[PDB]
C-alpha cells in the first residue's frame, strides 16, 4: 500500500525510515537530524513548534513546552503511573472523563486540552513530513513501534495518534522486536535467546526474545521507566551549574537561555566522550558579559553517573531469573539507544556476559526505526499481483512390468496434464507370441511394492528373434484424468488398449503420501 | 435407564406399553386383557384385588372397592371438585391434615385410610407386574401420562405413586401429547393445530394441541369431566333392568350377581354394535332360575345414548373458540378411548370436521400408553456413550493468489489439522525470474474478496519457457496451527518461506461466519 515507512515513536526522539532500492534509508529532517526530539510547543504569539525547535525553547516557555506523551497515552487519569508522573511534568495534566489531557495556552491567553495521541499526531505528522521531503511523495502507510509492554488500549491510542497524523498504521510492533529485526536475528534457524538493552534519552527497557522457526516471543521484561541519557546530562549540569556559582557567584537556574546552551553543549560533550577521554565546553556571551570555558573528562562523566549505569545491570539479571536462562543461554546481545554508545555501558554489558560481543553495525538511536522500515518494507509488497500459474499434474509415477517385475515409467510423478508418453518395449523369448501389459502406479522400483491399476494383452505377435518385435505402449491422460493404455505392434498395426477411471480401486490421500515418500530414490 | 415402560394411568383403565426392538408392544396382563381397571378392592377375608378381579365384585362389595382415585389425586379435601365427587362415590373419603383419604375395611373389621397416590401405586404396581411378565426383566423407570389440566400438585402426587410402586418415573406427559406422539404429529414440519378428542371409560377431554419446530404447545382444553363409555353402559343397563322388571316382575337392581353379568354383557355388546347392527345379551342363569335373553339394535343403543353423544360437539366448538381457530385451521383429528369407536361418535366428528378423516392405525384405548411407550424408549437412550471424536479442522479455506486475482487452494476449509498440502505452480512468461507468493484465507473465488494473510518473493528462478519451471507451494499447519508457506523451485533447491501467526491480522469469529457463508459455492 503505497510508500510505506517505519517510525520509532521515541518517549524523548522519533526516527522515521524506508526501504527504498534494497536498502533501509534514515531520513534526516529540515534540521539535517536523523532523530527529531517528540516535543510540541505553543509559544505566547500563537506559533507551534514541533521537533528541535519545541525543545530548544523548552527553559523560557516550561508551561507550554510538552514532551513525554507516550508516559500518558492510552492510560487512564487514575493510573498510579500518571498520578507519579504528572508529579514531575512542568505542563498541566487535567481529567477529563477519567482521562489525562495536556492543557496549553496556544497562544494570547487561549487554553486548550491535548489527549497525549494529539500531542503524538503532531510529532508522527512532522516525522510524516520529514519523510515526504525525502521521498517526494505523499507518505499514507506506516508501521510504528512500541514498548512490549504497552496493552491493546495503549497500542490502540498510537494507532489513533498515526490515523491523526493522516498515516494509514498497518501494524504496531514491539520496539525490541523491530531492533532484532533490523539485525536480521528473525532470519535465524533454529531457537535463539536476543537480549535487548535499550538505554534511551528518558527510559531502560531490557527484553528477552526468543526467535524459534520464525515466532518471535516477548519472555520477560524489565528496567527503570525514569532512567536515561537525560539523567546523565542531568548529572553533568548539576556539576557545571555548581562548578560556575563557586567561581562566579552567578546563579544559572533562573536563566532559560544559559541553561540551554549549557543542556546544548553538555549533549555533544557526552558525544564526544564516547569517541575521546576529554572535551572543551566553550559558550562565548554565556551568561551577562562572560564566557563560559570548561573541560569534561571521561572519568568525571563516569564518576558523575558511575551509580546510574551500575544500576543498568539489576533489570538484566531480573529478566535472565524470569526467563529461566543463564548468561550463556543469551544468543545476541542488541545494544539500543544512544546512551549505549557510553564506552563504561558497554563495558559493564560485556563484562556481565563475561565478553560476549553485542550486535553491531546499526546506529543504536536508528535500530528500531530501521526493523520497523524493514517490516514496512515487506507490508508494501500486499499490492504486488501473483505471477504463478497452477499446474495440473499427475500426482505418482504411472508405468507398466517389464522383465523381472521391475517398474518401467511411460508418466513420471509431477508430468503435466493432460499428457501423451510413448516407449517401445520387445519380447523376453525368440517368437513369443503374446504381451501382458500390467499397469503400475507407485514410485517403487518393483512392481511388487506399488499398486496395479489394470492388465490387458497384446496377442498375435508375429514370429521373430527375442527383442526384435517394436510394440509401441502409449500412456494418455485425457481433460477428464482418464488414463487410456494402448499397445501397438508397428510391425502388423495389430493394438489393444485399456481404459483405467477414477471409479473404483483408486488409492486414498493418506495412502498417495506414503507412496510420495518413495518419491526421487530412484530416477 | 433399564428397561423404560409408558404407562397410561387412566381414571377408569390403565394400559402399560414398552418400545422393544424398533416396535410399541402394548402389554396383555394376566387375565389377556391389554388394558387394566384402575380398581381396587378389599374383600372381608383381608384379600387385596386389582385390576379386573376388583371391578368384577364391585356390585356386592361396593364400600372397599375402590376406583376414581385420580379423580382425588393431588387435590385438597375443601376443592368443589372433591365435594361433588365424594356425593356418588360408593366408598368412604375422609378429611385427614386437609387431604382426602379412601377409608376402607381391609378384612375382619380393620379400618385403613389409604392416599389417593397409595391407591394408584397399587394400580400402577399391577401394570409394573404386567410389563415384568412380558419382559422377563425387572421394571424401573417409566414415562406416566396425565391429563394436560392437571397442576403440580397432581402432577407429582402422580410420580408418588409412581414412586411408591417402585417406579422411577422419569417424565410426566400429558395425554394428549401423548396420544399425538404415538401418531408422529411431532415430526411434522410447521406449524400444525391438532384435534385431540379423548372419549374415555370416565371422562371425556378435547385439547388443542400446536406443534412448531418441535415444540408442543396445549392452547386449550374443554370437555366433560363426568362424561364417558360408562355412562353409555349405564344407559343400555338401566333399560335392560326395566325391560327385566316388566316380563318378569323381578327386579335385578339389588342382586349384585346379576347386575355383574348383565354389565359385562352389556359391555361385549356395546363393542359389537360399533363393527355389527344387533347384539344377542344371553345369560344363563341369570335371576333365580331363569335365564337372560334380549337382542340390543345399533339404533336403540344410539336412541338410548343420542344426548350424551350429540353434547360431545359442545366441547369442541369452545376450544376452538379458546383458541380462535377456525374447523378448517385444524391440521389432525386424534381420537382417544373406547367410546371413539361408537360409529355415531365418528359421524358426529367428522360431520363437524366438514367430512375430514380422522387419524387411523392405533387402538384409541391404547393411543396414550403407546405415546408414553415412544418417549420411554427416547430416554432409555440416557445410558448410551457418545461414540462422536471432535476435529480438529481449518475453519476457512488457505491458498495464494495465481494469475488473474485468482484464489487458488491449497488446504480446503474443514481439512484436518495439523496437515501440509502442496500443490505445483510454474511461470506465466518466458524466462520469469522472480514469484510472488500472496497467502489468503477465505472462500471467494478471486483474492480481492480475500483476506491477505502475508507475502513472500522467490527469487533467481532460472530461465525457460513459461508453465516449464516447478515451484512446489506447501502450506502446514503444525501441532499449534501456526501456518507456514514454503515455496521451493523443484530444479535448483532454491527456496522461501514465511510464518504466518494468530498475533496480529487475525479475522474476528464475526467476520468469519460472514465468508462462511460463501462456502461451498465453488468446488
Amino acid at each position: 500500500s503505497g510508500t510505506v515507512v517505519g517510525i520509532d515513536l521515541g518517549t524523548t526522539y522519533s526516527c522515521v525510515g524506508v526501504f527504498k532500492n534494497g536498502r533501509v534509508e534514515i531520513i534526516a529532517n529540515d534540521q539535517g537530524n536523523r532523530i527529531t526530539p517528540s516535543y510540541v510547543a505553543f509559544t505566547p504569539e500563537g506559533e507551534r513548534l514541533i521537533g528541535d525547535a519545541a525543545k530548544n525553547q523548552l527553559t523560557s516557555n516550561p508551561e507550554n513546552t510538552v514532551f513525554d506523551a507516550k508516559r500518558l497515552i492510552g492510560r487512564t487519569w487514575n493510573d498510579p503511573s500518571v498520578q507519579q508522573d504528572i508529579k514531575f511534568l512542568p505542563f498541566k495534566v487535567v481529567e477529563k472523563k477519567t482521562k489525562p489531557y495536556i492543557q496549553v495556552d496556544i497562544g494570547g491567553g487561549q487554553t486548550k486540552t491535548f489527549a497525549p495521541e494529539e500531542i503524538s499526531a503532531m510529532v508522527l505528522t512532522k516525522m510524516k513530513e520529514t519523510a515526504e521531503a525525502y521521498l517526494g511523495k505523499k507518505v499514507t502507510h506506516a508501521v510504528v513501534t512500541v514498548p512490549a509492554y504497552f496493552n491493546d488500549a495503549q497500542r490502540q491510542a498510537t494507532k489513533d495518534a498515526g490515523t491523526i497524523a493522516g498515516l494509514n498504521v498497518m501494524r504496531i510492533i514491539n520496539e525490541p522486536t523491530a531492533a532484532a529485526i533490523a539485525y536480521g536475528l528473525d532470519k535465524r534457524e533454529g531457537e535463539k535467546n536476543i537480549l535487548v538493552f535499550d538505554l534511551g534519552g528518558g527510559a531502560f527497557d531490557v527484553s528477552l526474545l526468543t526467535i524459534d522457526n520464525g515466532v518471535f516471543e516477548v519472555v520477560a521484561t524489565n528496567g527503570d521507566t525514569h532512567l536515561g541519557g537525560e539523567d546523565f546530562d542531568q548529572r553533568v549540569m548539576e556539576h557545571f551549574i555548581k562548578l560556575y556559582k563557586k567561581k562566579t557567584g552567578k546563579d544559572v537556574r533562573k536563566d532559560n537561555r544559559a541553561v540551554q546552551k549549557l543542556r546544548r553543549e553538555v549533549e555533544k560533550a557526552k558525544r564526544a566522550l564516547s569517541s575521546q577521554h576529554q572535551a572543551r565546553i566553550e559558550i562565548e556571551s554565556f551568561f551577562e558579559g562572560e564566557d563560559f570555558s570548561e573541560t569534561l573528562t571521561r572519568a568525571k562523566f563516569e564518576e558523575l553517573n558511575m551509580d546510574l549505569f551500575r544500576s543498568t545491570m539489576k533489570p538484566v539479571q531480573k529478566v535472565l531469573e524470569d526467563s529461566d536462562l543463564k548468561k550463556s543461554d543469551i544468543d545476541e546481545i542488541v545494544l539500543v539507544g544512544g546512551s549505549t554508545r557510553i564506552p563504561k555501558i558497554q563495558q559493564l554489558v560485556k563484562e556481565f556476559f563475561n565478553g560476549k560481543e553485542p550486535s553491531r553495525g546499526i546506529n543504536p538511536d536508528e535500530a528500531v526505526a530501521y526493523g520497523a522500515a524493514v517490516q514496512a518494507g515487506v507490508l508494501s509488497g500486499d499490492q504486488d499481483t501473483g505471477d504463478l500459474v497452477l499446474l495440473d499434474v499427475c500426482p505418482l509415477t504411472l508405468g507398466i512390468e517389464t522383465v523381472g517385475g521391475v517398474m518401467t515409467k511411460l508418466i513420471p510423478r509431477n508430468t503435466v496434464v493432460p499428457t501423451k508418453k510413448s516407449q517401445i518395449f520387445s519380447t523376453a523369448s525368440d517368437n513369443q507370441p503374446t504381451f501382458t501389459i500390467k499397469v503400475y502406479e507407485g514410485e517403487r522400483p518393483l512392481t511388487k511394492d506399488n499398486h496395479l491399476l489394470g492388465t490387458f494383452d497384446l496377442t498375435g505377435i508375429p514370429p521373430a528373434p527375442r527383442g526384435v518385435p517394436q510394440i509401441e505402449v502409449t500412456f494418455e491422460i485425457d481433460v477428464n484424468g482418464i488414463l487410456r493404455v494402448t499397445a501397438e505392434d508397428k510391425g502388423t498395426g495389430n493394438k489393444n488398449k485399456i481404459t483405467i477411471t477414477n471409479d473404483q480401486n483408486r488409492l486414498t490421500p493418506e495412502e498417495i503420501e506414503r507412496m510420495v515418500n518413495d518419491a526421487e530414490k530412484f530416477a
